[PDB]
């Protein structure tokens, strides 16, 4: 199935944070409304934030989380949750070798702000 | 019910992270075995990864995510949730006021890391 | 913080399932739009559905869950989970007395249907 | 990355619960040790409890759902949230066909259960 796409509602901000647990450097793109709007790169095997900022969802309010390391594409896995019907977390983590421990690049985005 | 603790497996490395959206200046505390192991705080309306931290779990493996402002406790949801049976989420957020927006001070907890 | 609260896409049928785990006899109401759609009442200490049904958000598409125990109303405690950006899943749990497992009532309300 | 697969506590009773949505007729096998325990086989476009059953995690405490419509595995999404850290769900969705709404089968597995 489809993983790291989101549907968040319409021209909204939102938080996107990355976080790096490998040898491999990881690239961290966010494209919002089909056009790259961040991309985050750096290297950590001790979960450092290789990126953290505030975008806006766009027109669709769709926005897809791609994860690769030196132009290669990392497998994804993704869920969002809501709590009190209210504060949303969407959730990427991603595989870029063969340990499947998938928190090479970890992503968070969060909404609302503010 | 009781929120913003979690049971990690024991003796196990995590990050834990925190974020502001609000007014006021946040103060979050993490306790491990029921003692505080880090103390974030910040004041920003904007997302600012005010502090993060590399944990381990201990023999207990319980985890206590506290938010005060000014001394004033804020009310707490949270939720854990696990990706492919292996990446784990501890989520919560905070209210420090009445608008309940639930982001006031959001702290996400993951792992495995490395 | 409000828990069993669900905002639905309106005019959306979703399905509304409820297990009971608990010496006491469950009452598990569902609210849609605020008026009583649908009334569970069992007892079982082994998961069984007390009652599933299918409704429709309706306009309003809000969906409240309340649980009671010959009349004392239960501690909630919910979550909402969306899958693949399209398969919803809104959880609630409650506690009818002090051991705190918070299955005495489970309820999963899942959409889309078809 | 691999769906459909749980690790729940050693030796504790779960229930699992199966829903249809589809034209095909949905054979949901749920796995105990690598060793099928349970099989649900039915059909509905309408959210049907296709199978209920409490089974037991055993020594491993492994659990794996698979979702076959005509003998053909079906895609599986999945993910498992906790709830005040007591309540847990193994949530399972999978997709027969093209329209990817992943709800042909819907499995939802709960636990501690009493
Ligand atoms: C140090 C190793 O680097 C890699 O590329 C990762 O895939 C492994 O999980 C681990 O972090
Ligand atoms: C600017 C406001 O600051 C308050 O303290 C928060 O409770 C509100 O949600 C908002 O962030
Ligand atoms: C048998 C006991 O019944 C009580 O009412 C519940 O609160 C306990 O969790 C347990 O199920
Ligand atoms: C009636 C249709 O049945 C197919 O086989 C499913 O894939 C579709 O989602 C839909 O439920
Ligand atoms: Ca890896
Ligand atoms: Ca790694
Ligand atoms: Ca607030
Ligand atoms: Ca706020
Ligand atoms: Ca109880
Ligand atoms: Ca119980
Ligand atoms: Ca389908
Ligand atoms: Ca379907």
């Amino acid at each position: 199935a489809t993983q790291g796409v989101f549907t968040l509602p319409a021209n909204t901000r939102f938080g996107v944070t990355a976080f790096a647990n490998s040898s491999g450097t990881q690239t961290v793109n966010v494209l919002v409304n089909n056009e790259t709007a961040a991309t985050f790169s750096g290297q950590s095997t001790n979960n450092a934030v290789i990126g953290t900022q505030v975008l806006n969802s766009g027109s669709s309010g769709k926005v897809q989380v791609q994860v690769s390391v030196n132009g290669r594409p990392s497998d994804l896995v993704s869920a969002q949750v809501i709590l009190t019907n209210e504060l949303n977390f969407a959730l990427v983590g991603s595989e870029d070798g063969t340990d499947n421990d998938y928190n090479d690049a970890v992503v968070v985005i969060n909404w609302p702000l503010g």
